[PDB]
């Protein structure tokens, strides 16, 4: 066989029901090459990531049907293909607590962001999917 | 075999009381007073997970685990700290890639129930 180059792109889910956010990272991220998919609530997430694969959710603290970290957790439990990331402002460390605990996040980014550390962070997240998915 | 857990924290008072919740169970137990203490004993003992205090005297708690993620990766490490600020808990996920974060005073069903599944987990990374 070749010598192995390029998987096909990933594909990130971001969940914030906030358009100031989902602006500010399709703006960031559409550049890139990424499939991208904007998810408004927790359902509409969870519909989503059953019906294809997705390397890494970001997902805001705050959401109508359940919080981030709570949709985090059951991401962890069902889509443990999913790299897992909370994006917050909250500065609640009970919250952020759940996202470490049951949402076993992978990397905490604030609101606001800066741009370089979270591209940063994407990257570090995207190399730890693949090679855990290497792994199972 | 065995687990072997590495406390650290900076107050005996909090070693004694670990020492004291812990003993009953299975499981090897270390101590270490700060980063140069638990760095010397993870050089010389097998440790599976580990468990420190933010604040230490020299090196704290979030820089000593992320240095423990890089030398000894296969470790679990929890944060346990009285200390509620988020800088020091962010670095301790972004660079620590802790496990679990728990406050002190700690609630021991909830102490040991993070030890069974880090455990668990450390058991098939």
């Amino acid at each position: 066989l070749n010598v192995a180059t390029v998987t096909r792109r990933p594909e990130i889910l971001l969940v914030d029901s906030q358009e100031v956010i989902l602006q500010r990272l399709q703006q960031l991220l559409s550049p890139l090459p990424y499939t991208l998919h904007f998810a408004r609530d927790a359902t509409q997430a969870l519909q989503l990531l059953a019906s294809r694969e997705v390397d890494l959710v970001i997902s805001a603290a705050h959401l109508p049907q359940m919080d981030g970290p709570t949709l985090l957790a059951r991401i962890h439990q069902q889509y443990p293909s999913t790299t897992r990331i909370l994006l917050t402002g909250d500065p609640d460390l009970k919250l952020i607590a759940k996202a470490i605990n049951e949402g076993e996040i992978y990397r905490y980014l604030s609101k606001p962001w800066d741009d370089q550390e979270l591209l940063l962070a994407l990257r570090q997240a995207l190399e730890h999917q693949h090679s855990e998915r290497e792994r199972l």
